């Protein structure tokens, strides 16, 4: 039961480093054009309340130094599509993998890449609260360092990184700009909502506890969704969507157990104890594996 | 504060099918070379008692069939160097990277790149436990899969997995071909050795948990070394070193808590338990991050 990431290979090969005066962040290089955060155009003094229409339209192409490497790239247009600047350069990546750009939905897990001045540092697993934040580990320096999945030969690139926030959690954006939560790309005062536990991957887990044989905790009893959905708001638990219903599908089929038998087995884990008892060797509960994730297990 | 494995790409480029028989399994290639492990010349029968030696002599070029990805490499000549099957090709690995060979101890981690048939899966850290097995994710088909880390440009290759053991856990071997521990490649049931807890890595882990702002564990007190492996021993845990003392300075420095002084929080952890109470969101004391990877991860 470990947190595995995808590999990062067809990721390495598109990151790249964007600098603005002396503030220096990480890009993306897909065919002719490189994402990056618009941040890069802010001093330090900028950030605290920056115009970021008026600060680009004092900004030329030969403001901007892309460089793989050591190779510089030369920008030949510019535009702000949201929070991301898209910088045209004169050279397509020959490493452009087939690719698609993904909003993913909270709870749902991703490898980031983390990178420090265009250079790849390590790669790790994470899922998306659902509070909109990451409980991750790339703090300085790694502003730009993006989140993918790998769907077969097609990388979905999916969260691209922006800040840390007071409490230690990061937020970013979609690769089209738009922020996952409340957020924006300003040293302002921002809090995140409080976080709750991602149902459905508890379930999923759960669902992996009975495939490797440990079932003390199924019940004889079923529920409904809304008797569930309700209960469950009352332990800081997400409520379950008709979508969370159809992607635990093929782990019901596996086991025979149905998603709404397994909904009242978790209940009564939730308003009884774990009576000292493990799942799967632990006394907690985990949500940062999805039912995709389980299923590399039975592949 | 999450796993961190390595960027895999350089090892990415480097894995390849070998098949021999009706038995197909992971290599590695680099310059003119294919290492994969040796039981791919035994059918199901061999297995049983393969004497190597002899079934390689049986063997011929053309019986092995190497493909990365979807050409095929010709292969020129092939020997044994112990557990390893060092298969010549006419072609060397353009991808090939600045690399070495080396032998890790155990609590050393490394990242594994998960192939199947030559195709890559996953990527995670791992630690070679003190009884030489590593705990990890490895289903059929993965024999052949590398560990490895990366130091800058330089690719060090520390591990070849070769089989699971009847409790689950994973055994292999150095890529001269060296079991890790008691192990031999033959189809028979085989345990390994008691393990023990890898005190200076808890260790390096509660500095971690300090700099994160989690210190309800520490007290006013200090031990002794050797009262401290006194009670470490008793436990389970790995005695502790002068060395290890020192390779802990730096989490030391930066926290200002003596590492003997972080000796006594562990022993009370040992003695009394912890009671229903989590160290960085973990139920348990963990044990694989090294010094040098919470140093890596916190610096």
């Amino acid at each position: 039961f470990r947190k595995m990431a995808f590999p990062s290979g067809k990721v390495e090969g598109c990151m790249v480093q964007v600098t603005c005066g002396t503030t220096t962040l990480n890009g993306l290089w897909l065919d002719d054009v490189v994402y990056c955060p618009r941040a890069v155009i802010c001093t330090s003094e900028d950030m605290l309340n920056p115009n970021y229409e008026d600060l680009l339209i004092r900004k030329s192409n030969h403001n901007f130094l892309v460089q793989a490497g050591n190779v510089q790239l030369r920008v030949i247009g510019h535009s702000m599509q949201n929070c991301v600047l898209k910088l045209k350069v004169d050279t397509a990546n020959p490493k452009t993998p087939k690719y698609k750009f993904v909003r993913i939905q909270p709870g749902q897990t991703f490898s980031v890449l983390a990178c420090y001045n265009g250079s790849p540092s390590g790669v790790y697993q994470c899922a998306m609260r659902p509070n909109f934040t990451i409980k991750g580990s790339f703090l300085n320096g790694s502003c730009g360092s993006v989140g993918f999945n790998i769907d077969y030969d097609c990388v979905s690139f999916c969260y691209m990184h922006h800040m840390e926030l007071p409490t230690g959690v990061h937020a970013g954006t979609d690769l089209e700009g738009n922020f996952y939560g409340p957020f924006v790309d300003r040293q302002t005062a921002q809090a995140a909502g409080t976080d709750t536990t991602i149902t459905v991957n508890v379930l999923a887990w759960l669902y992996a506890a009975v495939i490797n044989g440990d079932r003390w905790f199924l019940n004889r009893f079923t529920t409904t969704l809304n008797d569930f959905n309700l209960v469950a708001m009352k332990y800081n638990y997400e409520p379950l969507t008709q979508d969370h219903v159809d992607i635990l599908g093929p782990l019901s089929a596996q086991t025979g157990i149905a998603v709404l038998d397994m909904c009242a087995s978790l209940k009564e884990l939730l308003q009884n104890g774990m009576n000292g008892r493990t799942i799967l060797g632990s006394a907690l509960l985990e949500d940062e594996f999805t039912p995709f994730d389980v299923v590399r297990q039975c592949s």
